[PDB]
């Protein structure tokens, strides 16, 4: 930004286990849940800036933990409602995506989240 007072755009990447692993059925969904972390943080971290004026690190992961909360059940009752046995659901396109990235994810920041731990169960050279 030229003006340097606003506009602070925004996007984020998708992950590298994805290419050794031929499909993923859900992975839109994933793909909207990082989409979704990141802008939900980033409303947070300027709410905490805003309130402010370490501290602001893990304020921004309460309100993105709680908004990610919802939809992390919500997507687990719909990827539960479906089955891998079925010929409809094979021919069209599931409990790796929901792990692995948040594997990756945990051990991210030092300031730990409310739900961090909890999702246990509660559903490469140069």
């Amino acid at each position: 930004i030229e003006i340097e007072e606003k506009e602070n755009q925004d996007y984020t990447a998708v992950s590298q286990w994805q290419l050794k692993k031929f499909l993923s059925p859900i992975y839109q969904p994933e793909f909207e849940d990082w989409m979704m972390i990141i802008l939900d943080s980033m409303l947070k971290t300027k709410q905490s800036y805003l309130k402010l004026n370490e501290d602001s690190v893990e304020n921004s992961l309460n309100g993105f933990s709680h908004l990610f909360s919802k939809p992390l059940m919500k997507r687990v009752k719909k990827l539960f409602k479906n089955q891998q046995e079925f010929i409809l659901d094979p021919q069209y396109e599931s409990h790796l995506n929901v792990k692995n990235p948040l594997l990756e994810l945990v051990k991210s920041l030092c300031h730990v989240m409310l739900l961090s731990k909890s999702t246990i169960l509660e559903i490469s050279l140069v």
